[PDB]
């Protein structure tokens, strides 16, 4: 979970209506690259963290798989 | 699943191509600076379904775990 | 796991400390959103994987839950 995905999504939302209007331009553009830079790397901590829970349950259920097996 | 994160990649890469060979461009910056953050979004939508079934397998897989704990 | 896109991270951090002090600045910019662009895709690979990884879960710990009933 992450909340602040969602924030840099809507500030990035805002900032492209002030470029499209805009449309110190050069300026909301490089602002609003920097915007999509930061909820890319968010993503990437959330999307990391959904890599160690995958590997985890993996483990659990493979574990699981060989008590049952161990059992006859 | 979701497909149309793919059409996104693709529309963004074809936008990409037109920046590069024009460098008018400003919208066509703008216009791609658009396009990632449709991307983004959806993949967050993407990524937060990947949560919330990373959870329901960490409830299953507890829920066995303490059905083969009671069973002794 | 991808390395890949934490080494696009850094190398859209370094194009957007250059453009910030530009601020040629128009090739910088579209060089950037060449990078973004790279990270979006290399994380919907990542995020693909996940998906099928939880599918094959959901399947793993199916097939537990239905054999802890069948030896009823």
């Amino acid at each position: 979970y992450t909340s602040r995905i969602e924030s840099l999504i809507r500030e990035a939302q805002n900032q492209q209506e002030k470029n499209e209007q805009a449309l110190q331009l050069l300026s909301g553009i490089v602002q609003q690259q920097n915007n999509l830079l930061r909820a890319i790397e968010a993503q990437q901590h959330l999307l990391q963290l959904t890599v160690w829970g995958i590997k985890q349950l993996q483990a659990r259920i493979l574990a699981v798989e060989r008590y049952l097996k161990d059992q006859q």
